[PDB]
C-alpha cells in the first residue's frame, strides 16, 4: 500500500528528503504533514531557496497551515513534543525523524505513542533497540517486523559501508582504519577540527563480519559541501591498484549500481555536488602497498546522496509494510 | 666561523627564515644580503606585517638599497638571474634559496658560479645531485664535503620523517601509507583538491631503510595555516595505543626534543600556530588495530616550523664548514 | 552576415563566453578557433567541469588540435604573441580578447595586425582609443566604424551602469559614491582587502552626464561567486523608498529587461548564481534619507552575467558589421 | 572604592573582558566571580586558548569551583537564572552581563534583585530603561544615579559613533547612511548575508543631535575577525579629502585619543587584529564629492576593541560610584 508519511523537522535533511521524493519516478509514499519549528511560510521559502542545491524548481505555494508543491499539499504543524503530535488522527504510518534530538529507540518511539506505526531516524541510533540499514549493503535483511524505530546510519557510514562491502567481498578485510575529512567546540570556520566518529563501528552493524575490524577518526574542515573518506585496509587476497579499481567499477555498474559512483576523471569537491550516489570512488587516488595494504579515497555529497538513501529506505519500508 | 648568508627570494619562506633567525639565542650565521623582486621598502613592510605570524616586533627601518632590523643591516638587490648576483663580491658563503624556481642541482648551483660556496634549497630537490637532510632524522650524516647544493626537503616531509623515524626505531615499519591534508588547477578556495606528494618518497632519502615502504596522497583544503599528516603503518613489534604514544612522548623529551611536540590536550588547528616543532603529535588520535596496524595523526605549522628547521640546517652547515 | 569569432584566452571568461554562446536561442556568431596556453584536452576538461557553474552538459569531444561541442568544432592554437596568430588565414572577423594582458588599444590591436578586423576586450580599456559599451546603457550608440578595439567594461561597471542609468533618468544624480564588495598583495583568503576600482569613472564612459559625479572604493572578500555594489547617490527629484524601488522594477520589466533583475524576495549570495542579469537589485535593502539621499544595493554574479553581456556585445557588433 | 565585579556569561565577550582587564596598568575593578554554563575547567581552557587572540600568557590554574589567573582567583558558579545568583552574598557591586539574553532593563535587573547594585550590558539595550554610553562620545554625561542597568551599545556603534562625533563636530552632519560589512538564517559560511543593524539609530542615543539623521544596513561576510563601516554623510561645511583626514587624525591624537586610530599606511583586515582602538580610520579610503558629500571607511576589531571599551565603562562606573 502507499503509506502515509510525516516529516518531523524541516531542516537540511527534512527539506532534502522532500526534494528527493518529488522528482522520484515513482513512489509508495504519500507525505501528508510536516512538523516544523517555524511557520508554513518559512517552510515554503526554505524549501524553494537552497544556498547549496540552488532554487528548487517546482510549484510551491504556502498557506497559514499548509504547503502545496506541484498539486500535493501537506499539513504544517509545530510541536516540540512528539507526544503531542496528531499522528493517530492523521493516520501516519511512517515518520521521518530528522531533528537529531530523538535518536534513542525510546525517544524516537514517542512518535509511535503519538499513533505512528513506524519511525525512521535520519541519523545514527543511540543505544540499542533500533534497526540500522544502509542501502546497498544490508537492505536484503530488511523485515517489517524487526524494528519500530529504524535508522539509516549517517552520511559518512553511507559512503563507507558500500566500499568496505565490496573490498571485503573481493579481498577480505582483516583490519582497517579510516579518516573522514568532512564539512560543517571552537570556531570551526578558521580551524581544522578533530572529532570522534562512529561511522567505523557503525559499519559493523551493516557488515557484522567487520565487527571490531575497523576504526576511524574525523577531521572537520571549513568546506562547503562534499566530504571524503580515507579508507586504509589490510586485505587477505593480495592485489594491485588496477584490480582494486576494477572491482569497484564493476560494483558501480552492478551490485552497487546507483549506490557507488566510480569516477576516474580528474575532478574536485564541487564536481560531485548533486550526486545521487552516496559514495563516489576516486580511482586515480587508489594505492596498494606490497599487494595487501589497500587505500581508497571516496567522496560523498554530505546530505544530498544521504537523502536519496533516506527516501530509498522509506520506500523499501513501504514496499514491505506488513 | 660565522658564515655569511644571502637569502634569495623574500616571500613566505625567506621572511619566515629572517624572523626565526632574529630571536635565536645564538648563531654562527651573519645575514648580509637579500635578493628580492621588489624594493627595500616592500621588503621591510612584508617583514613587519604578517597576515599569519602577526606584526614582527623588532626595529625595522628600510632604505633605498638596504634594510636594518635591530642594528644589523643587510644589502637589498634585485636580480631574477642568480648568475648575475654579487655573491663573490659580497663574500657570500651560504645562500638560502627560497624562490622555488631553482631546485635542481644545476639550477641552484648558479649561485655557486656567482661566487657562493654553498646553497641550501628551502624545498625538495629535483633530480639528483642535492643532499636532503631532515633535522633530527639524518643530520648526524652531515658532512660539509658531500654537497654544494643541499635541501631541507619539505614541510610535510619534516613532519612525517621524524614520526616515521621513531615508529620505525621502536616497532619497525614494514609498509605504510600517508595522507596529508594541507592548506594553500581549480578554485582551491571552494574545493578540497587532491594532489600528489613526494613526502612519502622523500622520507626514503632521510631514512633509507624505509625505501619503497611508504606512499602518500595529498588533499588541499581552504585552511589558513596548520596542516596535518595521517600516517598508517603496519609494524613488526605488536603494540598498544598507550605504548605508541609513550615512545612518541619519550622522543619529544629526548632524541627528538625540539623537533617533535607531544600534545595530549584536546586542541585544534589554530592552537599550533607559531609552534617551533616541525611535527606535533595528537595523542588522543592514536589508534592501533590488532596490535600491529598503527595510525598516527600529526599537526604541522605550514612554513613556520619548517623555517625553524631551515635555520637549524644553515646553522649545522656553519658549525661544520670545512 | 554571420561573423567568424576567435577566442583569445580560455580562462574563466573565455570558457564562460563559450557556454553562454551555446545555449543562445540564435546567433550571428560562428566561433572557429580558441587560443589557449594549454592543450586541446585541458580545454575540453575545463570547458566541461566548472567548480562554479557545475558540469557543462553538452557533447564535448577533444582532439589533438581541436574541440567539438555539439557538432560545431573549433581549431585550438597556442601562441603567447597575438602578432603570431593565423587570424588572417582563418578569416577571423572578431576576436574575443580575454587574457587581461592586452587592454590598451595598441596592445589589443595586435590581433588586428594578425589579420582580425575587430577585437573586443573582456575587461576595461587602459588608456584611450577603445570603445566602451555597456549593454542596456549605451549600446544604441554602437556604430561599427567607431572603434577597431571595443570593450565591455567590467563586471562591477556592468552592475553599476544600469542602476545609475535608471536612477539618473528618473531622479537625476548630482553626486554619488559607491563601494563594491566583491569576491576573488596579501593573503586574500584570510583578509578583507581594500583596493581601487575604476567602475566609478567607467560609468562616465557609458553615461557622460555622470562625468565627475561618481567615485568608488573596492573591498575584496573571500567569497565564492556573487558580489555586490553599494550605491549612495544624492538626487534632484526628492522621492521615497517605495518609489525608487518602483522605477527599478519597471525598468526590470522594460527598458532594462533582461539586464536588471528586480528581486524583492529575502535572499542571499548563492541564490543569484547562474543569473543572466548583470545587475540584481535587492529592493528590501533600498533606503532614502530626507527624500533625496538614495542608497541602492545590487548583486551581480561575477563573471557569468558579465559573460552574457559579452556575448550580447559580440552579437550587436555582428548585426552591425559594415 | 575598588568595586567588586561579577561576569555573567563566559563566552567571546566575557573571556575578552577578562583578558583586557588583566594587562590594564591600573584598575578600580576587582573581579570576584564568573557565572558560566560549564565547569571551572572549561573556563580556564577557553581563557587560555583563543583561536583568535591566540594563547593568553598568564598563570592560569583551575579548580573545582574557582579559577586563578596571576594570583587573583575568582569563584565559578553556574546558574541559568540570574535570580538564583549569590550576588548579595558575594557583595557584587557591578555585574558584566554578556550572555546576550538579558538586554531589556527588566531582564538585566534580575541581577539587581539577586543583590547586585549595578549591571552593564555588553550589547544594545532592548526597550527603554537602560543607559547607553559609548566611551569617547558621551561618557562625560555619565552619572551613577541615572541607570542601574547601563549598556555599552555594540561593536558597530562603537566604531561608528566616534567618527560621526568628529565629523559632526567639524562639518555638521545633515543626513547620512552607513553600511557595515562585518564577520560572523542561511549558511553564512558560503553567503554574504544582508541583515539589519541598529547601529545607525544607536548613534542617536550617544549623539542626540543626529537623531533621525542616520540609517544603515549590514552585510555579513565569512571573514575571521576585523570588520568595517562605510559611512557616507552630507555635511554643512564644504571640505576636501585632505582636510577630512586631517581632523580625524587630530582627534586620534587628542579628544578621541585611544578611541580612534588613524591609519594611513596601506593595510588589510588582519593588520588590525588586537587593536585596542574601537575605530580605525583608513585615510587612503576617504572621498569627498563636490566638497560636501563625505565618505569614511573605518575598520574595527570585532569583539576586542569593544572589550577594551567595556572595561573602560566599568572603570568609569567605578571611579563614579556614588
Amino acid at each position: 500500500m502507499t503509506i502515509r508519511v510525516a516529516i518531523n523537522g524541516f531542516g537540511r535533511i527534512g527539506r532534502n528528503f522532500l526534494r528527493c521524493w518529488f522528482g522520484r519516478q515513482n513512489t509508495d509514499l504519500e507525505v501528508v504533514a510536516i512538523n516544523n519549528t517555524s511557520d508554513a511560510r518559512t517552510a515554503a521559502h526554505l524549501l524553494e531557496y537552497d544556498s547549496v542545491l540552488g532554487r528548487f524548481n517546482a510549484d510551491i505555494s504556502y498557506d497559514e497551515n499548509s504547503i502545496t508543491v506541484n498539486g500535493k499539499t501537506m499539513k504544517i504543524v509545530c510541536d516540540r513534543n512528539p507526544l503531542n503530535l496528531p499522528w493517530k488522527e492523521w493516520d501516519i504510518d511512517l515518520v521521518i525523524e530528522s531533528t537529531g534530538v530523538f535518536v534513542t529507540a525510546e525517544g524516537a518511539s514517542k512518535h509511535i505513542q503519538a499513533g505512528a506505526k513506524k519511525v525512521l531516524i535520519t541519523a545514527p541510533g543511540k543505544a540499542e533497540g533500533v534497526g540500522t540499514y544502509v542501502i546497498g549493503v544490508n537492505d536484503s535483511e530488511y523485515r517489517h517486523e524487526d524494528f519500530a524505530v529504524i535508522s539509516n546510519a549517517s552520511c559518512t557510514t553511507n559512503c563507507l559501508a558500500p566500499v568496505a562491502k565490496v573490498l571485503h567481498d573481493n579481498f577480505g578485510i582483516i583490519k582497517g582504519t579510516m579518516t573522514t575529512t568532512h564539512s560543517y567546540a571552537r570556531a570551526a570556520a578558521v580551524n581544522i577540527v578533530p572529532t570522534t566518529t562512529g561511522a567505523a563501528k557503525a559499519v559493523a552493524l551493516v557488515i557484522p563480519e567487520l565487527k571490531g575490524k575497523l576504526n576511524g577518526i574525523a577531521l572537520r574542515v571549513p568546506t562547503p559541501n562534499v566530504s571524503v573518506v580515507d579508507l586504509v585496509v589490510q586485505v587477505e587476497k593480495p592485489t594491485i591498484t588496477e584490480q582494486v579499481n576494477e572491482v569497484l567499477q564493476k560494483a558501480s555498474q552492478t551490485t552497487m549500481k546507483g549506490i557507488i559512483k566510480y569516477s576516474d576523471l580528474p575532478l574536485v569537491s564541487s564536481d560531485f555536488r548533486g550526486t545521487d550516489e552516496s559514495s563516489i570512488v576516486d580511482s586515480s587516488l587508489t594505492l596498494v602497498m606490497d599487494g595487501d595494504l589497500v587505500k581508497v579515497i571516496a567522496w560523498y555529497d554530505n546530505e544530498w546522496g544521504y537523502s536519496q538513501r533516506v527516501v530509498d529506505l522509506a520506500e523499501l519500508a513501504a514496499r514491505k509494510s506488513g
